[PDB]
């Protein structure tokens, strides 16, 4: 409830990125004039990176603003780096 | 109102840079003795850099002097660096 005030831009940009991804998927599906090689993979990579960074920021804010017990900060950064590297 | 006292030179230099840009655009349009290659592009680049740096400074001052909630300092520096690099 009260946590949404400080993160609204984050969900806004997450939704915008997802909508842009769906729109460009449809754009590729229509006509398929492009080649789905390195550029489309790179686009997927960057959108994945930004969305997981946003999710990690949300987790950090929730942990730091609600309760610090049972969660160690920075470990979520490690998991995000691991996922993007994978 | 009260924030204009500490930023007056910034809007002054922004307006001066815009006026100089328009004046040099007109000067190029008159006679076009020059070649609009690397030098004019570099002039555009430097004026863009200085105006966005001024805007970022204004945003920083507004955030630090009005309310720190919902805005993370330094992210605007990241966005300015990203825009100038692009
Ligand atoms: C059909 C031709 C496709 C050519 C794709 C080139 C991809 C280059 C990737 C370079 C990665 C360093
Ligand atoms: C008509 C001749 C125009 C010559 C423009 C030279 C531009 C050099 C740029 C060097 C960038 C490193």
């Amino acid at each position: 409830a009260e946590l949404f005030t400080n993160n609204a831009l984050n969900l806004v940009i997450i939704f915008g990125s997802c909508a842009a991804l769906i729109l460009m998927s449809f754009w590729f599906r229509r006509g398929n004039r492009k080649r789905k090689g390195f550029l489309f993979h790179a686009v997927q990579f960057l959108i994945y990176t930004i969305i997981i960074s946003a999710v990690g920021s949300i987790i950090n804010y929730v942990i730091e603003n609600y309760k610090l017990k049972f969660i160690t900060p920075g470990v979520i950064d490690f998991i995000c780096t691991s996922l993007i590297a994978v």
